[PDB]
């Protein structure tokens, strides 16, 4: 795996594949995240040395992506590994979940992967700093943003969610609105974590809209209490008011998805993030003694169908973020395909590691290239 074919701080260079097999055999999961955090933390991870493709780059409304790959929420919690996560090729990077205030999680040991499944299993717990330290996190990061010319298309989603014991939702996504909202370029409302109790019930219909609506209202009036300030409102890429995605749980039957969408369009949500890991997954024999929501390779093609289901029952008028299974061009053309403008990477970044932007953007290039696409966004929604 000699990069040279296609050193150190080249995303490709052999050791990273070597350091990273040892590891997935003997290194406990989150002491391998703790690692990767470490490393990032002093800007010693590889980056990548690319101009990206303009045929592969695509928007979400105003939100331009320097091309159609980011990391999912739960990577970087904190926030504390933004420069060097999205240094490795990735366009955007969503950090949190994050609650009000912080949280320890649910006790250890919580996360499990099987390389031969390329599957996970996690039982976390919205583990995180809290609201307030995280915003500081992200205000360093837009800080040095304002200064590094590479940064400064690059995007930042926060999203939020509830503390464990908080009896009302609304109050808590509130909460982080008035606080992180300013320095977002998108907020990703977590309804769907399988690891909090109750917080996947706030998907039926009637308490979707009043969340949504109640999310849309605060950043509103976050905007109109705050315009005439001296320090400008938006210290974020797009200089714009975030715009509102919802995460949802491939755990759905098919009336709840019909309410949900039917929901979606009468709210005006900017996107929905299709999906959050699923509890349905039974044949993975080293997850049976295990709680929790399933990532990866066996959640592909569950969540593709989701994404089919959505992108028909919304008829084509809310942008999709494909989240699920994706390791491979192939994987990404068939989410965009079927109905996602751009893709999240979580564990093909556990399972390929440093590569994984650089690999899956040239995987998708070819493809491209080889379905006879001008470019990604003539391929959204193809299928249909
Ligand atoms: C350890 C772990 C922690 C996660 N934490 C969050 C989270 O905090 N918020 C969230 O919306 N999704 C979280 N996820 C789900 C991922 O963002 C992603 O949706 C899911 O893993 C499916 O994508 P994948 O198959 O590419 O891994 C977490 C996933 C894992 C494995
Ligand atoms: C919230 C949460 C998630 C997790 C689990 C699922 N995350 C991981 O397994 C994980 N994350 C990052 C890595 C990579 C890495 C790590 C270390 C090294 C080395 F340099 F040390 F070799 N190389 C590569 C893959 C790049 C891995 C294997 N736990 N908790
Ligand atoms: O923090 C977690 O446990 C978590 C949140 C989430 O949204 N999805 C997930 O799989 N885990």
């Amino acid at each position: 795996h000699h990069h040279a074919e296609n050193e150190s701080y080249n995303p490709e260079f052999f050791l990273y594949d070597i350091f990273l097999k040892f590891c997935l055999k003997y290194i406990d999961g989150e002491i391998c995240h703790d690692l990767f955090l470490l490393l990032g933390k002093y800007n010693i991870l590889p980056y990548d040395t690319s101009n990206d493709s303009i045929y592969a780059c695509t928007n979400i409304k105003h939100l331009d992506f320097i091309n159609p790959f980011g990391v999912a929420a739960g990577f970087d919690k904190n926030g504390v590994c933004i420069d060097s996560i999205l240094k490795l090729g990735f366009s955007f990077i969503e950090i949190g979940t994050i609650t009000p205030r912080g949280q320890t999680g649910n006790a250890k040991p919580r996360i499990f992967r099987d390389v031969e499944s390329r599957s996970i299993i996690n039982s976390c717990g919205f583990n995180n700093m809290g609201c307030d330290k995280v915003t500081e996190n992200l205000i360093l990061f837009r800080k040095r943003q304002e200064e590094d010319k590479l940064l400064s298309k690059h995007i930042v989603g926060v999203s939020i969610g509830k503390n464990k014991d908080t009896v009302n939702i609304v109050d808590d996504l509130k909460y982080c609105i008035n606080k992180i909202g300013r320095y977002a370029d998108y907020i990703a409302i977590n309804v769907s974590s399988p690891n909090t109790p109750g917080l996947r019930d706030n998907q039926e219909a009637g308490k979707l809209k009043n969340i949504i609506l109640s999310v849309k209202e605060e950043i509103d009036n976050l905007e109109k209490n705050n315009i005439m300030n001296d320090e400008f409102l938006w210290f974020n890429t797009t200089k714009k008011k975030p715009l509102v995605f919802v995460k949802l749980a491939p755990d759905l039957n098919q009336e709840q998805k019909k309410e949900i969408a039917d929901v979606l369009l009468e709210t005006n949500i900017d996107g929905m993030i299709i999906s959050n890991t699923t509890t349905q997954i039974n044949d993975i024999k080293s997850f049976e003694n295990k709680k929790g929501g399933v990532s990866g390779a066996k959640l592909k093609d569950i969540s593709t169908k989701f994404i089919c289901e959505m992108y028909n029952y919304t008829n084509k008028q809310i942008p999709i973020i494909a989240s699920g299974g994706i390791f491979s061009g192939l994987d990404a053309l068939e989410k965009i395909e079927a109905g996602a403008s751009v893709c999240q990477l979580y564990s093909c970044l556990v399972f390929n590691g440093m590569k994984s932007a650089v690999q899956i953007k040239r995987e998708l290039n070819h493809l491209l290239y080889q379905r006879g696409y001008y470019n990604l966004k003539e391929a959204i929604g193809r299928k249909h």
